[PDB]
């Protein structure tokens, strides 16, 4: 379907915002992303964008006026008085309150945002958000470490010019808060691959179809422990020909958090860059208008490394092994390599389980008109 336009969006900026001393979301990841690719000449084949800061009115077309005024009212010089506040919306713990949180949250969402316009205009094939992603978030809640919900109000942008659009979410967490905003609907279908038992958020059963005019329309794929390669992508490829073949949309946005690869501080899944990128491919292959955002992810080194390769696979261009000079060289020890090995920890997904949940799956797709 040829090589395609990409366009990507990256502030700068966005690496300096902090949640804390002994948080694992660490923001500097995007940039560490960015020094690589630039490093290894990505620049020269794509057009990249500082997305604009998102306003509170773009940011209410999904979320309530009244969390989006505390957003841009809370400060950890007046917390105290907003103690309230903070409990009704789940800020302060998982999502805490730091320095330049709503502008960290309006450089997220315009990122997304801008993506989608740009998707939507013809004016690119792909978009790239890698700040982007924040699936947890809900209309009037914080949640998951994340504020602003950009997936959906990047999918509310692209329904104005199509009739459906697919989610597609590869982060080892369900992606609870886009499945809960379009769980009624037909007009998005959303697909989460997620760990699943005893693990955040909690939801995702293989039973959640979606409800009203949205039954069938809200995929959901349980996992286990230490999920592999050639695991993934046995299920991956066939559930979203599938879903492709069945729900037709016009254009799909790709959650690529990389807290499933093997290694990751907060996952326990056993995924190689390879492995994971093997999903941006196949996304790819079905030729549709694709927005490509971030997500989860912990270990730092090999979230850059991850979205590198991502870059590169939506550029068709293909990149050494060996890791160029960069500002963060010192972070890729020992090796210098680009792609990870997996653990030897054990898969707890056995090709039976893994065939049942996709034959389950399928029954329900084939109750789509
Ligand atoms: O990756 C995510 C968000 C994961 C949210 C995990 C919350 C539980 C947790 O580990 N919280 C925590 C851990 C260390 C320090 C402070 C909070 N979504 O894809
Ligand atoms: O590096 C970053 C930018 C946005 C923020 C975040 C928070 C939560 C999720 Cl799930 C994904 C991304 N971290
Ligand atoms: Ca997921
Ligand atoms: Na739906
Ligand atoms: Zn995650």
């Amino acid at each position: 379907g040829g090589k395609k336009k990409v366009c990507y969006y990256y502030d700068g900026d966005i690496g300096n915002y902090y949640y804390g001393q002994g948080h694992p979301m660490k923001p500097h990841r995007i940039r560490m992303t960015h020094n690589l690719l630039l490093n290894y000449g990505l620049y020269r084949k794509m057009e990249i964008y500082r997305p604009h800061k998102a306003t509170a009115e773009e940011m209410t077309k999904y979320h309530s006026d009244e969390y989006i005024k505390f957003l841009r009212s809370i400060r950890p010089d007046n917390m105290s008085e907003y103690s309230k506040q903070m409990q009704r919306f789940n800020v302060g713990e998982d999502c805490p309150v730091f320095d330049g949180l709503f502008e960290f949250c309006q450089l997220s969402t315009g990122g997304s945002v801008a993506g989608a316009v740009k998707l939507n205009r013809q004016q690119t094939d792909m978009a790239v958000n890698w700040a982007g992603g924040l699936h947890h978030a809900k209309k009037s809640e914080a949640s998951g470490f994340c504020y602003v919900n950009d997936i959906v109000l990047a999918i509310l942008e692209l329904l104005k010019y199509h009739q459906r659009v697919l989610y597609i979410d590869i982060d080892i967490h369900h992606g609870d808060g886009v499945e809960e905003a379009f769980y009624t609907t037909d007009r998005v279908m959303t697909v989460s691959f997620h760990k699943y038992g005893e693990y955040f958020p909690g939801t995702g059963d293989l039973r959640d179809i979606g409800a009203g005019k949205g039954k069938y329309y809200a995929v959901n794929f349980p996992m286990r422990d230490g999920i592999d390669d050639e695991s993934y992508g046995q299920i991956f490829k066939p559930i979203i020909s599938k879903v492709m073949e069945m729900y037709q949309p016009s254009a799909v946005v790709l959650q690529c958090g990389a807290d499933s690869l093997s290694g990751d501080r907060l996952g326990c899944f056993n995924l190689t860059v390879k492995g994971h990128a093997k999903c941006v491919e196949v996304v790819k292959t079905f030729n549709l208008p694709l927005l490509m955002l971030g997500g989860g992810g912990y270990t730092i080194r090999n979230v850059a490394r991850c979205w590198t390769y991502e870059t590169a696979v939506a550029l068709d261009c293909e990149i050494p092994n060996e890791l160029p000079y960069n500002d963060y060289f010192e972070y890729f020890g020992p090796d210098f390599k680009l792609h990870i090995s997996p653990s030897n920890m054990t898969n707890q997904n056995t090709p039976e389980y893994m065939e049942k949940i996709k034959q389950r799956l399928f029954e329900n797709l084939r109750m789509l008109p």
